[PDB]
């Protein structure tokens, strides 16, 4: 019925090259059992999409990591949005949607673009750079904390904290254990910046606190919602932009197409999100007994969704393992799908678009120039170091 596999999707070997194991997971059946961690897994697009779009059956309030909040204490107070189900999810979600609205994008777009162009100009003066530290990390650090309204002091905690959050979604392996044992100072920093007086006027955080009188959220909910943005809003974009740059360096043909038409920048970013899937996995917990892909799952079972695999499922995509910047990407699940689909995706896409636009206009070649170094995280896929040589247009 359901096949049992011994594959550990949280092992370093798996992280180093997940694609053959993801095929094995897909081809074993629509629903698999992972004996290593005692969870169900779905690795094909169809079942992942299905699970994403029925939150009643496959809930989030019992945690979207391995841990079941009904059995264990969460390592930090539950997110009011990610780890909430409707209807408790609905109004905080509505608040964050307005804080990160089309109108908000319109106010910051010029500034986000200028900073991207400035970044690429600065890098071109150096020629040989690390596309991670100097670009993928540097550019979001140059725009997102300011957009949040964070003070300057203590920003060095942001990436450590977010790494910790995504490691903590995983099983209790070494990556997770080590993360939590180092957490205290990053946690203390982030929690403190979530308080209203610590967030600059007009910024994302201040706007969340400004939203505490409409009947949607109360003032005591606002700090945790600022926490959500400080959890998900930086490192994801770093890995997104890094993915895109990695793709353009590996596929020079696509760089040349992008150069010839920079209006393809937004879709080039979208395709990179599909192709590399920064957020690889999330869990759901069953709230009742349910039929899924000919399998019957009992109540209170963890279900692991392979978003990255779903994005490379040949049942859904033609040539899924090719990077194609004119692909019809609509429908990929790199930002999820359904009621929890990434609420900050407009920010992510804005950052990616203007960075790729800047590269499209300013850079003639991106050539890998040193050993590439992958970074391991229980949930995030991305590189630690990507030495490249940039050649100006
Ligand atoms: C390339 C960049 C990003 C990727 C790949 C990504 C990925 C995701 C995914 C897959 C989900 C679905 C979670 C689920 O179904 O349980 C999600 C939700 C979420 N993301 Fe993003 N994200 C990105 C950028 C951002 C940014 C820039 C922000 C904030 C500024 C953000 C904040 C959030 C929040 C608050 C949620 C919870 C939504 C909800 O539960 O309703 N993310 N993200
Ligand atoms: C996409 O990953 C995350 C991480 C944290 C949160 C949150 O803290 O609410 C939401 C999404
Ligand atoms: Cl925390």
């Amino acid at each position: 019925t359901i096949p049992h596999l011994a594959i550990d999707p949280f092992s370093l070997d798996f992280f180093d090259d997940p694609y053959p194991d993801q095929q094995t997971l897909r081809d074993a059946g629509p629903v698999v059992y992972l004996d290593k961690w005692n969870v169900y897994g779905v690795a094909r697009y169809a079942e992942v999409h299905a699970v994403l779009n029925d939150p009643t059956t496959f809930c989030s309030s019992r945690g979207v990591g391995l841990s079941d909040f009904k059995k264990e204490k969460p390592w930090r107070p539950p997110s009011l949005i990610l780890e909430a189900d409707p209807p408790a999810h609905t109004r905080p979600r509505a608040v964050l949607s307005k804080v990160l609205s089309p109108a908000t994008m319109k106010t910051i777009r010029d500034g986000f673009a200028a900073a991207a162009d400035a970044k690429v100009d600065e890098l071109l003066q150096r020629g040989c750079i690390d596309a991670i530290a100097d670009l993928a990390e540097a550019y979001p650090l140059s725009v997102f904390p300011d957009a949040m309204g964070l003070k300057q002091e203590g920003r060095e905690h942001l990436l450590p904290y977010a790494g910790l959050v995504f490691n903590a979604f995983g099983p209790p392996n070494e990556l997770r254990q080590t993360a939590i044992e180092r957490s205290a100072p990053h946690q203390a920093y982030v929690n403190e910046q979530c308080q209203r007086p610590n967030l600059a006027p007009g910024g994302f955080g201040a706007c969340i606190h400004a939203f505490t009188d409409t009947g949607e959220i109360t003032p005591d909910e606002a700090p945790l919602l600022v926490r959500s943005l400080l959890s998900a809003g930086l490192n994801t974009t770093v890995n997104g932009i890094g993915a895109a740059v990695y793709c353009l360096a590996r596929f020079p043909g696509e760089l040349q197409r992008l150069r010839s038409d920079p209006t393809l920048a937004r879709n080039a970013f979208e395709e990179a999100v599909r192709f590399e899937s920064p957020v690889q996995t999330f869990f759901r917990t069953t709230t009742r007994e349910v039929e899924l892909g000919g399998a019957v799952i009992g109540e209170g079972e963890k279900v692991l969704m392979f978003l990255g695999s779903a994005n490379r499922d040949p049942r859904r995509w033609s040539d899924p393992d090719l990077y194609d910047i004119t692909r019809k990407t609509s429908g990929h699940v790199g930002f999820g799908s359904g009621v929890h689909m990434c609420v900050g995706q407009l920010v992510a896409r804005l950052e990616g678009e203007v960075m790729l636009s800047a590269l499209a206009r300013k850079v003639a070649a991106i050539d890998i120039d040193g050993p590439v170094k992958r970074r391991f995280n229980n949930t995030l896929r991305g590189l630690e170091s990507l030495p490249v040589k940039l050649t100006p247009a």
